[PDB]
């Protein structure tokens, strides 16, 4: 008869319980399937995972194994085997020669899972057989039963698509948080104020006396230490660079020609600028950058009786100096100049004014930052292309294998946020000014005019005009990054497709962007298009959209979210609300009216809690290039993903010499530090 040697590597995860008994049936090529073999399992204690265990069978021959089926086999206290991959070694009789059959799996099995062979084919390829081209219909099929599009009430006007659950456990097994502990990460209770050590300021509605002892919220517990910001904020070079290198590098951009409701005249700023150079030379040249808010115009704060926030919708000038550091040079806090909304600037305002006007500045930023930049434009925006995969996509074709460990974990954590980050009582609310119920509304108002084209990073940073700034450290890197992840993506992809013919046929990858088109990226009630592809018509079109989800779900998402405690540490540094409405008239600034302003004690800790919560990275997690659960067979594939880690680590080494001897380098997008998906 025909033996099998049957190895099953255990994965990292383990579930409860005992009994992991499974039974395995294997399937040729051409058909001929074997009869359902036991695999017995059995764990000893709770903690063990991974593991190997192998079998020696024999049963009806099949010839090549195309895919193998598994289903729970358990009796007693069954437990979800999660299985790593399964190896099986046998001998073709046609020719008597040892062949393995490797099966990447990483999943749960539960009931019935079926598992393909590493090797990655289109439908419309010549490897697709019968059992092959069968089996895939089916697993998709099986799939859009599992995973729908949400019509939470909350969420269905003026925002990107999103998957049917209620809660994160009401997902499948397989794309559910792989940490119980991160399901109660955002609860900001007492106990969490307690975990840093700060729960004797639980309840604690006092101002801060001074603007230095924000810096008792560094306790030990915070590991990264004391942020650079606490000895830097002050200083407007550190300011400037805090709109390039912070965590929103989003919003500046060169500046031609003021708008007509900025009316700053040059007598404002002239010292300020180069001898020799008025304010309109200085556009001229490029010299002139603006961080116009505008959008936060309608935005509603927060107005109880016992909690009242505040935030303009102010605009900001800054100079680009002769040593290539940018300066804030005027600021004007509301859009409509007015008898009580003036112009101010470290020339002609008092020092104290000057900094109550930067502070109001950074606080409008933050609103933007954590709300579009982060909650929207990487996590919302992202989790379309996940359902559509799970949709469309069965897990043999390659881009699915290309982009799964890149969404991995955002439905899980999108569902979090749809209940604990988002909504009114979540972290949000608690410690944004437009909390309350403006911090979905200013989402959905970005949402309503946003398309694709602004996910384009190189034409983004060039219609900016600010791809050319020599310390915009953020540029620097993400476009080594894109361009290097863009190099990978044309390989895996020119491997599978030999041409533009090949991507019109695959009626699945149709399917896909299809879906998104339709069901992931709504109009949105301006009638906005999206600018999402009906159909992929080349492969430069798959390749670039590819790219742009595989940067963003790893590095854009690094960059604007692990950042949040060098930026937010320091609550000086970047005020996430206001107490107190903003001034009226000059020379009325000093330290205590700022303290007044500046958030309250509890709320500072609260913000803490929650960016340190936000920047959790597990032990486990798989930085960018670091590919350990790897679907891919193909060994083409692997060299593939040899260049991109090669290319990555040439990055790593250049980001590294240009950080040399700095204070504060930039170190955000360092290959090794970027996880592969958001998961947090
Ligand atoms: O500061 C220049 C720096 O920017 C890079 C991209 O990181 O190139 C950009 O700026 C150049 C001007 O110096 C442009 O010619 C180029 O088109 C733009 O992408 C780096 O090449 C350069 O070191
Ligand atoms: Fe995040």
């Amino acid at each position: 008869h025909m033996k099998y040697k049957i190895t099953v590597e255990t994965g990292d995860l383990r579930g409860a319980g005992t009994d992991a008994s499974v039974s395995i049936k294997l399937t040729g090529k051409d058909g001929a399937e074997t009869s359902a073999f036991s695999l017995d399992k059995y764990f000893h204690n709770d903690f063990e995972s991974g593991g190997t265990d192998t079998y020696d069978q024999s049963g009806v021959d099949v010839g090549e194994i195309a895919m193998i089926t598994l289903k729970e086999n358990g009796f007693g206290l069954k437990s979800d085997w999660y299985i790593a991959k399964v190896i099986i070694e046998k001998i073709d009789e046609a020719t008597g020669f040892s062949n393995k059959y490797i099966f990447p799996c990483y999943r749960w099995v539960i009931k019935q899972l079926v598992v393909y062979e590493g090797k990655a084919i289109l439908p419309n390829s010549k490897d697709n057989v019968k059992t092959i081209a069968e089996q895939r219909t089916k697993e998709v099929s099986e799939n859009k039963k599992l995973y729908k599009w949400g019509t939470d009430p909350r969420y269905v006007q003026d925002l990107p698509g999103f998957v049917d659950a209620e809660e994160p456990k009401s997902l499948p097994k397989d794309v559910q948080f792989t940490d119980e502990a991160t399901s109660s990460l955002f609860r900001v209770g007492l106990a969490d104020f307690a975990n840093l050590g700060l729960s004797h300021l639980f309840g604690i509605w006092d101002d801060w006396d001074c603007l230095e002892d924000f810096r008792q919220l560094i306790t030990p517990a915070i590991k990264s230490g004391l942020p650079h910001a606490a000895e830097y904020w002050r200083d407007d070079v550190w300011f400037g660079s805090q709109f390039l290198n912070g965590s929103n590098p989003e919003v500046i951009r060169r500046c031609d020609k003021l708008p007509e409701n900025f009316p700053v005249k040059n007598e404002m700023v002239e010292k300020l600028l180069d001898r020799g150079y008025t304010l309109e030379k200085a556009m001229k040249e490029g010299l002139i950058f603006i961080t116009d808010y505008k959008i936060l115009e309608g935005i509603p704060t927060m107005d109880t009786p016992e909690d009242k926030r505040y935030i303009t919708t102010p605009l900001g000038l800054f100079y680009l100096k002769n040593n290539d550091d940018i300066i804030p040079i005027a600021i004007q806090l509301y859009q409509q100049p007015g008898e009580n909304n003036s112009i101010w600037t470290p020339l002609k305002d008092t020092e104290w004014d000057w900094i109550m006007a930067k502070l109001w500045l950074r606080c409008a930023d933050t609103q933007y930052h954590q709300m579009i930049t982060h909650l929207l434009r990487c996590h919302l925006m992202m989790e379309p292309t996940a359902v559509s995969s799970w949709r469309n996509l069965p897990s043999v074709h390659p881009v699915w294998k290309l982009l799964y460990p890149h969404t991995k974990g955002i439905m899980a954590i999108n569902t979090l946020g749809r209940n604990d980050l988002i909504p009114t009582g979540g972290a949000a609310d608690k410690v944004l000014s437009i909390g309350g119920g403006g911090q979905v509304t200013l989402m959905q108002k970005h949402y309503r005019s946003v398309t694709f084209d602004s996910y384009d990073l190189v034409k983004d940073l060039r219609q900016r005009g600010v791809d050319g700034l020599r310390k915009f450290y953020y540029k620097d890197d993400a476009l080594l990054l894109w361009n290097v992840i863009h190099q990978f993506v044309q390989d895996i992809i020119q491997i599978y497709y030999n041409d533009d013919d090949s991507v019109k046929k695959d009626n699945e990858i149709q399917d896909w962007i299809r879906d998104l088109h339709e069901n992931g990226y709504p109009a949105g009630s301006d009638g906005t298009d999206k600018k999402v592809p009906k159909s992929f018509e080349n492969r430069e079109e798959l390749v670039h959209f590819l790219t742009v989800v595989v940067f963003t779900c790893s590095c854009q998402h690094a960059a604007v979210n692990f950042s949040q405690m060098a930026t937010y540490g320091f609550h000086p540094n970047s005020p996430t609300l206001m107490r107190q409405p903003p001034p009226t008239e000059k020379g009325k600034s000093n330290h205590k009216v700022i303290m007044a302003s500046l958030a309250n004690k509890h709320q500072a800790v609260t913000m803490v809690s929650v960016v340190n919560a936000l920047t959790t990275i597990y032990p486990t997690e798989k930085f960018l290039g670091d590919y350990a659960d790897n679907l891919f067979g193909d060994a083409a594939a692997h060299a593939a993903m040899a260049k991109f880690k090669s290319n990555l680590a040439n990055i790593t080494k250049q980001i590294t010499e240009r950080n040399q001897g700095m204070v504060s380098p930039y170190t955000w997008l360092i290959p090794g530090h970027v996880p592969n998906s958001i998961a947090i």
